[PDB]
């Protein structure tokens, strides 16, 4: 296993630092809060005094931060010394900011790869976990073995804004399904429920989306949004429930609103005996 | 395979004519729509040829209409032959519109169980469909067997709204994720990417959920909104990203600003270095 330099310890970065020395990577870590490198240094990994040792430490180096920002702000101070590197970010952010840290990375005399990891730390280092990656073929393929460690590798292609945008099209779908799961727990804690009792049909339900989004995934390709599988109006209604059932139990409304509004800009377009898919092509819609 | 009356001849109300015909039950139907019973009285169901006589007919009368509001319109001109019937409403609506329905069918003699089917008309008859239930229970035990011939039974209480409460429970999450879908599937195409591009990912995207749902279940039900697999602050930036990718991308940002809104009522609740799920203080019930 290769050695390689990890900066940013939050709970991902704890996860990769733990599985990486599994592996038995010389693995040297450096994080602004000290104090969350001491188990990973217990462990074996080698602490760097500076943000700039860490970097001068190996010729790989991985990135878990909050976001692209966060890389200027670590990374800035001696970024003349960035010459030769290969800085694989982990962070989330949009294409755009991504494709910028390249530039920025680039312009310093490194490379930078972009990834996208969709898996929790407790993820990291199973093989049923993976994560995007793009940015440069050689660098990547060169470092593909050690960056196998964490997850399996999903290369998209030489744009390292195809990670982050791969990585945005999943997340916009799961904090959309998260923030529901916890608008059924608010809902059931005001009836005398628990996260608990709903979990098994709330997972249920969830479970069998996978067979809506193949049968929804051939129609909207085809462009046409034909009302015979289901009619928009209809589920204008199925949401005007859920919102009202929220109210009534004094539960927040705020999502649900945004819900039923977008329905009722679907019914606006004339879009009421159409499927409810017809609505993607509002969401095409600039603002 | 005891008589019963059934009204509301959608494609639900038709799936489960079809099932009760096929266990053998006598099949009294009427519709506002009266073509709408062609099929099912030419496999030997008695066409009622009013909504009175279609009540007078049988003990037990289900309901597959629209909303409750469909009940009352339907309903009141013959709700004098509501006297002593069983009305098991399997429309989905608001727990409290199922309430104030079932005082209605009470203040005129009758008594109403509320149905919640979780599965779309095709499901009906199959062994592993299932529909929530709520309502008074001797009188859903007494017609418990013949419920089952359309799909398994799930009585949840005698408060007639709980079987509705369970059905939108579930809904919240599904509308959630399957709006996301088409948000998904826009910004793929603004990038030259089809909806059966992302298809895999999506489908992996749904089914991680479970692991999900199982890991905040207890912390969200003992308060315990730690930060050690994920910060609030952390999720407002994930979120901002997906706002501004969206922007970036010139799609709509609807949606993407009321998420981003929601979490950042999270940070001015106080909640920024607490876990994302700390968010369900600020949605539940004062
Ligand atoms: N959490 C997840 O489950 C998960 C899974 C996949 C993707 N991601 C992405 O992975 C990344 C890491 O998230 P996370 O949850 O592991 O942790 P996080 O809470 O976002 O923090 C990660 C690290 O960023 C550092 N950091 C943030 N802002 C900084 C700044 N201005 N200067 C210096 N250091 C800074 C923190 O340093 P300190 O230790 O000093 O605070 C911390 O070690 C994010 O981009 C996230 O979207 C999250
Ligand atoms: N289909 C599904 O996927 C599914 C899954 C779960 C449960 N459900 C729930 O099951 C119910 C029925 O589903 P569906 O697909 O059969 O719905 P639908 O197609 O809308 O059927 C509505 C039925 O109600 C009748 N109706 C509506 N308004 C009326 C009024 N004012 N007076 C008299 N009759 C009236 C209609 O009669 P006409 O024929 O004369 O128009 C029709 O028979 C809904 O509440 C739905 O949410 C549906
Ligand atoms: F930001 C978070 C918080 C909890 C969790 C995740 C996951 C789910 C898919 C990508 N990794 C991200």
């Amino acid at each position: 296993p290769a050695p390689l330099t990890l900066i940013g310890l939050g709970p991902m970065g704890q996860a990769m630092g733990n599985a990486l020395l599994d592996r038995g990577h010389g693995l040297t870590v450096w994080n602004r809060t000290a104090s969350r490198a001491d188990a990973l240094v217990a462990r074996g990994a080698v602490r760097a005094p500076t943000v700039a040792a860490a970097v001068a430490a190996n010729e790989l180096v991985v990135l878990s931060l909050t976001d692209y920002d966060a890389m200027y702000a670590l990374l800035g101070p001696a970024a003349d010394a960035l010459a030769g590197k290969v800085v694989v970010n982990l962070s989330s952010d949009t294409p755009e900011k991504t494709r910028a840290g390249a530039r920025w990375i680039a312009e310093h005399g490194g490379t930078l790869i972009a990834g996208g990891v969709t898996c929790p730390p407790s993820g990291i280092g199973s093989p049923e976990s993976s994560a995007f990656y793009s940015g440069p073929s050689a660098a990547f393929e060169r470092h593909r073995e050690t960056l196998r460690t964490l997850t399996r590798t999903d290369y998209r292609g030489e744009d390292p804004g195809l990670a982050a945008l791969w990585y945005q099209i999943g997340m916009v779908m799961w904090w959309n399904a998260m923030l529901g799961y916890l608008q059924a727990v608010a809902l059931a804690d005001a009836n005398g429920l628990k996260a608990a009792d709903i979990l098994p049909h709330a997972s249920d339900t969830v479970a069998g989306l996978p067979f809506f989004l193949r049968f929804y995934a051939d129609r909207i390709d085809t462009g046409h949004h034909g009302g015979d599988a289901d009619r928009l109006a209809m589920g204008t209604a199925s949401v005007e429930h859920i919102l009202h059932t929220m109210a009534d139990s004094g539960v927040d409304t705020a999502l649900p609103e945004a819900v039923v509004a977008l329905f009722r800009r679907g019914e606006a377009a004339g879009y009421a005996e159409n499927s409810f898919s017809s609505m993607v092509e509002l969401l095409k819609k600039p603002s």
